[PDB]
C-alpha cells in the first residue's frame, strides 16, 4: 500500500528531484507505473541497501491526476514569515533513498528514463548523512524522529479513506553560512537549538529561549503532540553552497503547516533562532499516494 | 614519503577540488601543513576508511614552491586537438578518497579551512563508484588498472632523486551524452571501447577498429606498457551533467600525454571513437610531492 520510501530509517544517501510537467499532464500515469516497476526490481536486487522511494505530487498537478478525488488539505506551498522562507512550488517530486549512493543514481537514472519526455528538473539534490548523523552546523540531527515501524505509520501513513495508504510531503532546501555560524559561541549555538552540542541532550524548556528550535517546532494539540517523519539530510559542496534538505512526511498537512507558523514568525511574532545562520531557498508542499493508488 | 591518496584501491567515493591561489603563493606552505596534520588525525579516527589525500600543485605555483629543482616533466595541460581536449590549468588540485562519502566531506571541510583564505575554487567534484564499478556507460572501469600495492608504486611513486615520493597528476572532467551513448547498439559500443559490455572482456587487437579506446591508450615504449594508476570515478546528476572525473597517477607525466596523443588524434590522425558520446572538458597537470616534501 504505502510507497516504500517513507517508512525506512537510517538511510545514508538520498536524492530528491523537483520537477515542473513538461506538456501533458496525462503522461505521468504510464511514467509513474514503469518507474515503480523498475524501482521494485531495484529494491528485490539489492535488499542490503534498503531502498526506498516515493513519488509526490504538486496541487494542481495532482488534482488533475485526482481528480480531484481527496487530498483535501493539499494546496500550493505558500508563504511563511513574509518571504523569510519562499516558496518554490514545483509539480513533481522524486525522492530515493538507501544506504548506497550507487544504487540511488541507478534508480534515479531509471526515474529519468520514466519521467525524462514529461517532466523538466529544477533540482536535483543529493543527500548524505554526515558523521555521527550530524547537520553541517555540528548538532545531531534526526534523534527525537518517531521509531520505528508502527509509530512511524501512524504519524506519516494515511488510515482510511481515498488516500488510504497515502501521505503528504514538505521539502525546504536549506543553505548554511557557517563562517556566520562559527561566530556564536558553542553555548549561544545551543540556546538556538535548544540542545547541547557535543552531548546532544535537550535543554529544559525554561532555560532555552523561546525562540529556540525545539520551542518553535515541539507543538501540542489536544495534549498531544504533532509529530512528524523527517528524512532530511545534509547536501552540498565543502568550498561551495552547503546546507540542510529538509524533507517531512506526514499523515496530515496540518502538522507541517503548525510548525511553519511557528518557526517563521506568523503565529507569535517570534521566529526560529537558526535564521541566525541559514536560510532556506526552496520549498513546496506534495501529495504522495499509495503505491496502489500509484496505479502501480 | 608519499601522499597517502595515490595507492589505495576500491575507493567508494572521492572529492577533488580544483582551484588558483588567492594571494602570494608562499601562503600554501602553512596551509599544506595545516591542512596534512588535520589529515592523519582524521586516518587515525577512521582507520577502516581507507581514507587517503594527496595535494598538488600546477607549473608556476610549484615553480615558485619547488623552486625551481625538479619535476622536469610538469608543464601547464597545453591540450589536445584544436578544443578537442580543453585546458584549465589551475594552481592547486586537492584529491581526498575513502570508503565514505561523510568522512570524506569532513576531510574536504578541513582542507577549506587550511587553504581558504589563499585558494579560489574553480570546481569541486564528488565521485562515487557505480554499481559493478561500472563507468556511468554501462563498461566496467578499472579492470586492467594495476593492482596491487607494489605494482602501484611501481606505476605512479617516483622512486629515486629529488622528486623520489611524489607523482604526476592529469585530471579532466567528461560529460557523458548517455542518449547518444544509448543510440547505439552493444556491439557498437563494445566496438567504441574495446571490450565487451557484459562479460567485460577484451576484444582481441585484430578484432577491434583502431578508434577503439583500449587502442588509442594500450602502448608500448622499448617493448613495455605505459601503464598509469587512475583514480577515475563518476560523478554527477541523473537529470544533468553527470559523466566520469577522470584522475591518474604516474611516475612520468610523459605516460600520461603519450595517451592524450594517441587519443586526440596527435599521433595516428585517429581519434578516441568515446568521442561519440562524451568530451573532456577540463584539464590539468599538478605535481603531487612526497608528503614530507610537503613540509608535513
Ligand atoms: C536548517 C534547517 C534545520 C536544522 C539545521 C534543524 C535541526 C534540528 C535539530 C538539531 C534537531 C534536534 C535533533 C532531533 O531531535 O531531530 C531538530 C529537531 C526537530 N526539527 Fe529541525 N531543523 C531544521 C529545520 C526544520 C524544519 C523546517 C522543521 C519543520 C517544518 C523541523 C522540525 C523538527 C522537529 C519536529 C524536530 C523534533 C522536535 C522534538 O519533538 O523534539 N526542522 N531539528
Ligand atoms: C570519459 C572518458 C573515459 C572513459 C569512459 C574510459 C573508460 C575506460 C574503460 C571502460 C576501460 C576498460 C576497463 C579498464 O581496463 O579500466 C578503460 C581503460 C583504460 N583507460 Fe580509460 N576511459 C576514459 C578516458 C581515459 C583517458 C583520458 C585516459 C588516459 C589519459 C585513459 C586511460 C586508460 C587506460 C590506460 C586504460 C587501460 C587499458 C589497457 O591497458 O587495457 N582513459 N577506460
Amino acid at each position: 500500500q504505502v510507497q516504500s520510501g517513507i517508512l525506512p530509517e537510517h538511510c545514508r544517501a538520498a536524492i530528491w528531484i523537483e520537477a515542473n510537467v513538461k506538456g501533458e499532464v496525462d503522461a505521468l500515469r504510464a511514467a509513474s507505473k514503469t518507474f515503480a516497476d523498475k524501482l521494485a526490481t531495484f529494491e528485490a536486487k539489492f535488499p542490503d541497501a534498503h531502498l526506498g522511494a516515493v513519488v509526490a505530487f504538486g496541487n494542481n498537478t495532482w488534482r488533475a491526476l485526482s481528480g480531484g478525488v481527496g487530498a483535501e488539505e493539499l494546496k500550493d506551498f505558500p508563504g511563511y514569515g513574509k518571504g523569510l522562507a519562499p516558496t518554490t512550488q514545483f509539480d513533481v517530486l522524486i525522492h530515493i533513498l538507501s544506504l548506497r549512493h550507487d544504487v540511488n543514481f541507478s534508480v534515479a537514472q531509471a526515474a529519468m528514463e520514466a519521467f525524462g519526455d514529461c517532466i523538466e528538473v529544477k533540482e536535483e539534490i543529493h543527500g548524505f548523512r554526515w558523521v555521527e548523523e550530524r547537520d553541517l552546523s555540528g548538532f545531531v540531527d534526526g534523534t527525537e524522529n518517531p521509531a520505528g515501524e508502527e509509530t512511524r505509520r501512524e504519524v506519516a501513513v494515511i488510515k482510511d479513506g481515498v488516500d488510504a495508504g497515502g501521505s503528504y510531503v514538505f521539502v525546504q532546501r536549506w543553505e548554511h553560512n557557517l563562517k556566520q555560524l562559527n561566530r556564536m559561541s558553542v553555548h549561544d549555538q545551543e540556546m538556538m537549538i535548544g540542545r547541547t552540542k557535543e552531548a546532544n541532550e535537550e535543554i529544559d524548556g525554561d532555560e532555552r529561549p523561546e525562540t529556540s528550535h525545539l520551542t518553535r517546532v515541539d507543538l501540542k494539540e489536544d495534549g498531544k503532540g504533532l509529530k512528524i517523519v523527517r528524512q532530511s539530510l545534509p547536501y552540498g559542496t565543502a568550498s561551495g553552497t552547503h546546507g540542510l534538505y529538509f524533507c517531512a512526511y506526514c499523515a496530515r498537512l496540518h502538522n507541517i503547516e503548525q510548525q511553519l507558523l511557528s518557526m517563521f514568525g506568523d503565529t507569535d511574532g517570534k521566529r526560529d533562532a537558526m535564521l541566525r545562520f541559514t536560510k532556506p531557498v526552496t520549498g513546496g508542499y506534495y501529495f504522495a499516494p499509495s503505491l496502489d493508488k500509484l496505479m502501480a
